[PDB]
Formats: structure tokens, sequence, C-alpha cells
């Protein structure tokens, strides 16, 4: 709805910095509602989503499963590792390195299953193969966070990232297993969701994944809907803001009330 639109552009003022917005609808893809759609902002940890999709498009195909159990050492550890930090001695299957990833942001899990899918590379060629020919990971936690000004490393356009999403969580790339085991993960986000489902109506339904960066940066993707039911996507990024948290918040807080007094 328009008035969504202005409150977008209220952040952009108040903010001083580029915001990227999608509303999609979930079962028919149509864009109900965009802003910058098709210009490039870092992902950050909400690749981690589309990273654990490739994890189960293998598991679907028998080439991976979530039960195989990976070690690893205290040199594989980097910044924010909440998870993984506490199974150096004990290892972690697949399917808790994706729950560390997308409901804690784990960013050494993130790695770890990086590897088992052949890297960036293959991340990024997953993408290519299912329509998405923007969307690029190029490196590995934490550098692919850096947000530098300009470089298209590591980023996706609102639009490609809603349709892909959408892809993932409800067209026929993954297994239904597949797709209810990646929407349930995020379901269970631990950062962002607990925040989102506090703020949406009493039973509405949140899965989503967050991320932030250097510079600023800040992104949320979401499928939410009223009455336990995911009906939309909603893709917001943003960088090169110098705000706290506070005046952020504020926006995003002025964006979500006005998705939601319009739906
Ligand atoms: N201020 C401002 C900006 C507004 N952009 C924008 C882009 C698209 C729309 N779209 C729109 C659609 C229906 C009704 C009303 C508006 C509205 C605003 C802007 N700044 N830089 N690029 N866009
Ligand atoms: N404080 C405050 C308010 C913010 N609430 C709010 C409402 C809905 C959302 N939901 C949301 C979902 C996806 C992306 C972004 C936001 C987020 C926040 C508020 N004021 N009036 N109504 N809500």
């Amino acid at each position: 709805h328009p008035e969504t639109l202005v409150k977008v552009k209220d952040a952009e003022d108040q903010l001083g910095a580029r915001v990227g917005y999608i509303e999609l609808d979930l079962n028919s893809g149509k864009i109900l509602e965009s802003f910058r759609p098709e210009e490039r902002f870092p992902m950050m940890s909400t690749f981690k989503v589309l990273l654990c999709g490739a994890v189960l498009s293998r598991v679907d195909a028998g080439q991976e499963q979530l039960g195989r159990r990976i070690h690893y050492s205290q040199r594989d550890l980097v910044e924010y590792s909440p998870v993984t930090e506490k199974h150096l001695t004990d290892g972690m299957t697949v399917r808790e390195l994706c729950s560390a990833a997308i409901t804690m942001s784990d960013n050494t899990a993130a790695n770890l299953l990086l590897t088992t899918i052949g890297g960036p590379k293959e991340l990024t060629a997953f993408l290519h193969n299912m329509g998405d020919h923007v969307t690029r990971l190029d490196r590995w936690e934490p550098e692919l966070n850096e947000a530098i000004p300009n470089d298209e490393r590591d980023t996706t356009m609102p639009a490609a990232m809603a349709t892909t999403l959408r892809k993932l969580l409800t067209g026929e790339l993954l297994t239904l297993a597949s797709r209810q085991q990646l929407i349930d993960w995020m379901e269970a986000d631990k950062v962002a969701g607990p925040l989102l489902r506090s703020a949406l109506p009493a039973g509405w339904f949140i899965a989503d994944k967050s991320g932030a960066g250097e510079r600023g940066s800040r992104g949320i993707i979401a499928a939410l809907g009223p009455d336990g039911k995911p009906s939309r996507i909603v893709v917001i990024y943003t960088t090169g803001s110098q705000a706290t948290m506070d005046e952020r918040n504020r926006q995003i807080a002025e964006i979500g009330a006005s998705l939601i007094k319009h739906w």
C-alpha cells in the first residue's frame, strides 16, 4: 500500500541511507509493493536461508544426510559462533548446523555448511540454476559482511531475494519435507523473530532470517500472515546508515505498523 512506501521513504530520510523493500504475495508471487527492487544490497546472514536450501536440495537428491556428523577444530571458529563453540568435542550434525546457522546466526556453522555444498561458488550456481541470476555469494564468514560501498560481492536484489525465498518455501525446488524444515528453522529464529512476533497481532505466523553487517547494513527476509499461516513474503535491506539502533528500530516499527495496518 503506498502509505507503507511513505514509511520506507521516511526511513531513508531518518536513517540517511538506502532502503530496499518488497512485499510479495506468497501464493502468486505478485509484487504487492516495492522500493528499489532491483538495486543491490549485502545479504549478510540472510544468505544462511539460501545456504540451507542448497543443503536440503542435496539431502533430497541423496547427496547429503541431515544426521551426518561434522567435526571441526578451534582454528575453524570465527566470530559469533554461540552454538558451534560448544561442540568442538561433540561435533554437530548437518541438521544441527542448519538450526544453528538459521536460528542463532552462528557464523562457524555457516562456514561448515558452505564447505559441505562446495563453497560460495556452488551456492551461486545453485541460485542461478533455480532462476535467480543476480544473487551471489563470494566470500565466507565473516568477510562477506564487509558491505564496501558499490561492491557487488555477497549481494542480492530485494525482488530476486523475495522470488527466491518464495520458490524455496513453496515451489517444487525442495521436497515437502525439506520445504517444511526450512520454514521451521526460520520460524525458530532467536535473533529477530521474537521481536517481530511480539510486535505482530496476536496469533500471527512469522518465519524470518535477519542480518547485520558493517557500515550500518541490516536486513530481514520473512514469510508472515495472520492466523498461524504465512501469506506474504517481505524483504527489507538497508546499507549506509550511521544511525544507532533506537532510530533504526523506530524506522522498522513504522514500516511494519504500516504493512499490518494496510494488509
Ligand atoms: N522520496 C522519495 C522516493 C520515492 N520513490 C518512490 C518509488 C515508487 C513509488 N511508488 C508508488 C506507487 C503507488 C502509489 C504511490 C507511490 C513511490 C515512491 C525515492 N527517492 N529516491 N528514489 N525514490
Ligand atoms: N513500536 C512499534 C510498532 C512497531 N510494530 C511493528 C509491526 C509489524 C512489524 N512486522 C514486520 C515484519 C517484517 C518486516 C518488518 C516488520 C514490525 C513492527 C508499532 N506502532 N504501531 N503499531 N505497531
